[PDB]
């Protein structure tokens, strides 16, 4: 039915879960990025008030501004209530990998604080493993990038650092960090890959996102699909 | 013979200009790369030796270490002999545009210390004059992109915020900024332009190099050229 | 009739200029801390509404979000009415010193874009010429730093880096930078200074604030004194 | 003996275990300090020969160009065979904390590859217990501070934001980021709650260093004393 139309969908239902008075943590991608403007249209039809975003990234931040959605920082705020984000990835258990965006960061400072995350994606991000389709995004301190590279062979993770494109050079993360990405040929432990993968000094986040997710909104060809746990 | 050939017997003329025991500025981007690459064989042959590189970007000093070029920080040495990089832009009068890459604050720092500023281009790089075919990019602290954007339109720029490709939001450069393209008409004043342009608040560096190349050596369709202040 | 109470009435007599939709920027350091802190109890009283500051670094932004005020980073505000700080020297044209705090970046940034900025500072302050009683903070970017303080030398400058009293090696700017505290003889036209200092590539701002206060308020042992240009 | 000849003593000792063509982590304090400037006298003197030294912070690297001990990043290099540091604890299983300098993420990125990790103490930095004495110093990503004291402080640790002496606000780790202090009664388990604090979404690294010396000298008023498990 067209990907974007599969993204739109799993963003027009994930506002279901928006009340008001609400702090909402704003993910970061094109499919995020619908929820973000079909949020900031019914503020504006005032169908929904006193909502308060916690940009994940500047792309969200910036996105928000521009539909006139009210942000703050997370220090500023008592509590996330709802947080609502894409995915790269979702195994059958919601276990994610995310990262392709590079706000790998950011996103699970946020998303760890909130009473519900909400995960939005198309029917390709669903897999039957983590890494059948996609590396794990590791941020890392520039000056470790290679020596992460090379220990992570004990895993068999053909890991490369990210290049920029409209830069010359490493990517740079919104925190001056590189981005390395990990092809794993599998991940059977994810939640413990996680931690160990967070264990590495000079890790400072990995795109495994395990143990979080709360539901998952899934953008089927035929209507809408919901994964819970 | 095509660009990349350009660019390759601009990078081989350039070696003309090292002899042992110098300090090099290693500059960033393709025409430059093939300048590390071919200084690494020449030390790895014996062909020149006791050089140390002092790399304007991680680009560079990633090509460096992985060429096997000794490197070091610009207050880890003396001073700079020679320092080689390229140029999106090369005015008659050898003022420069470069920025591409993204890597403007540290390429100035080492080009603005070294004894002679070697520049390698193709052909394609030749204007009459500053702008005519490429913007000026400028690094900008964050909070302070939409403010110079709004500040450069009433000086007749036409600017933008250069947008990642393997990130989503901004560019980020490897100093942790933002970067701005700005399409000015043509500049008639480089120097000045450069000068007062560092003087808006939040503006880190910008594009233009004035009064600082002292050869450019240039690639051509048939052969190569050098043109020097 | 102490140096606290110098400040106090300063601040208070700046609470003035505030009114109902203004935006305002929050200054660093302890004069405008107390402005701070009266801004946030007028506006606790329901006295003064519709406001929104936006802080000048981490500590403003502390205490506005302490002080319930609301607050947003300049990219998201149209513009800048009045912005408040304080200074480390104010000469008789009205000139400034700032940096002891190393916020020097974010506070010229947001000042340059005021409609209004007020100066506040006890009479310790004022002084006959900028450099009488204190050094001109300069950040840098850090591997410059030690070409930029040899090349300080023909200004008679004393430099010296600034260091760390809670971590070890030199202060870190909320930027990621170094700061050079720079004592010049006297400065005669702290504007010229102002921008020549920022054309050496590596430095990224300094501490003249020359031709941008529009007002300066003073508390003295007299009580307080407003000076305008 | 006085305070610092117990650090010169550490420091003359640990200088038995270095080596021709050695690839030397250097740490970060006034007690490594007495070891770099050592080292950098041995190798002026021809004692020792074709040693590179990888800095833990800008202080080290300082006082390593100072004393002409060539350096380089750790990517510039295949291994660290050894790695000198101090410390602000040590237990009996030779567990330490450290990170009062706010350099725990570099030095565990260096210490942690070291082929042989040595510490340097003077008697007082032992201790019965992790926690005896001192805090666990704590970097953060800026934004999730407060969220990070707020969890710390349900698990008994009394937690605070180090701040600026010679900056206003926070102190600025060299990568950017917050250092939070968190006082437990004591660490049972040293390692298991290292991992633990590092599994925390922000935080980036902790000073609890737990099963990664390899030798502890210690400077003793008798004399000196190497301890090992
Ligand atoms: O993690 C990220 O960077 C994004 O959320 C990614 O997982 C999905 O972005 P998309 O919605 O454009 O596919
Ligand atoms: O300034 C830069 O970023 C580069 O040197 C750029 O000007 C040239 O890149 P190129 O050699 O790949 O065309
Ligand atoms: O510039 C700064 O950092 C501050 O505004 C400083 O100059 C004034 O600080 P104070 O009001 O505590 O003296
Ligand atoms: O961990 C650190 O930052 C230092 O090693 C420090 O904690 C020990 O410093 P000292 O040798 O000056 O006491
Ligand atoms: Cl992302
Ligand atoms: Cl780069
Ligand atoms: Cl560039
Ligand atoms: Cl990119
Ligand atoms: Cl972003
Ligand atoms: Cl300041
Ligand atoms: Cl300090
Ligand atoms: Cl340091
Ligand atoms: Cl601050
Ligand atoms: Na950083
Ligand atoms: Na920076």
């Amino acid at each position: 039915m067209n990907v974007e139309e599969m993204k739109k969908i799993a963003a027009k239902e994930a506002l279901k879960f928006i009340e008001d008075d609400m702090v909402i943590g704003l993910g970061t991608g094109s499919t995020t990025a619908y929820f973000i403007k079909l949020l900031g249209e019914k503020l504006k039809r005032g169908e929904i008030s006193d909502i308060v975003g916690v940009p994940t990234s500047y792309q969200a931040k910036l996105l928000a501004i521009e539909h006139d959605i009210p942000i703050a920082s997370l220090d500023q705020v008592d509590a996330i209530d709802v947080a609502v984000d894409g995915a790269d990835e979702v195994d059958p258990n919601l276990n994610l990998i995310k990262g392709r965006g590079a706000a790998l960061t950011m996103e699970k400072i946020i998303e760890y604080r909130a009473g519900t995350f909400i995960v939005l994606v198309d029917e390709r991000k669903l897999v039957d493993y983590l890494c059948q389709k996609m590396p794990v995004p590791i941020e890392v301190i520039p000056q470790a990038w290679k020596a992460i590279i090379e220990e992570l062979s004990i895993f068999n993770a053909k890991a490369e650092l990210r290049m920029g494109v409209n830069k010359d050079g490493p990517v740079i993360t919104d925190n001056g960090n590189f981005i390395i990405d990990a092809k794993f040929p599998r991940i059977d432990d994810p939640l413990d890959m996680e931690i160990e993968l967070n264990t590495i000094p000079g890790v400072i986040e990995n795109g495994i996102f395990a143990d979080i997710a709360d539901i998952v909104i899934v953008g089927t060809r035929e209507g809408v699909k919901k994964l819970e746990r």
